[PDB]
């Protein structure tokens, strides 16, 4: 299942951008949470997205010029990453597959938490 | 503010060993969460630690022979992890500076989710 040890979800972009993450399907009527996470790096970008706990489904687009993938754990596949929420890139929690999903609906009523998700890109010295 | 875009918070450890993570500080009686992340990793891990939404409270230790240190974004410090709850590395939610607090009292009431909390270590291909 993607999120546990051995299957944890990385990204890989190239060029300028922002990665933005939408954690929704909160248990307990807990509320959404949409937030971009900017890069300015011309090169490529590795970046670590994470889940919350409590909530139960996970949704990411990358909006750049440039070309983004994710990649599972230690696998050697790399695919495309959503770029517009109607073919967002989706995990249902207990997933062990990215599927494209249309969370267009689901947006509007995410709190904006920009420059504050659960989505990191890793630095030029790790 | 540690988790914030810029600030993000990183693990490098050497040897075999457990990150564990304890998640609290939950709104509105949400549950505690603790767990460990191991590798079998001979060498140096680097590692991924994110926050969970509508926690406010990130308290983590490394067991293991080996040293263990944070790294907060692309700062070039790095610091020793805490070794034992009753000298945790801990992040209260706002703050830019992680402190040593002692929680032994909030590991008893945490949920274990070993293997499947918000720590992740780096593959030898990203
Ligand atoms: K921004
Ligand atoms: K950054």
């Amino acid at each position: 299942a993607i999120f546990h040890t051995g299957s944890e979800l990385f990204i890989i972009t190239r060029g300028p951008g922002k990665l933005t993450l939408l954690t929704w399907g909160g248990l307990n009527n807990l509320r959404s949470v949409i937030g971009a996470i900017p890069t300015e790096n011309t090169g490529v970008t590795k970046w670590a997205v994470s889940f919350s706990h409590n909530y139960t489904r996970f949704s990411f687009i990358w909006e750049g010029q440039g070309e983004a993938c994710y990649q599972i754990g230690n696998g050697l596949t790399r695919s495309p990453v959503g770029r517009s929420w109607s073919s967002s890139s989706t995990i249902h929690w207990g997933s062990s597959t990215v599927i494209t999903e249309d969370v267009t609906s689901v947006v509007p009523g995410a709190v904006n938490r920009d420059k504050v998700t659960t989505a990191y890109a890793l630095p030029d010295n790790l």
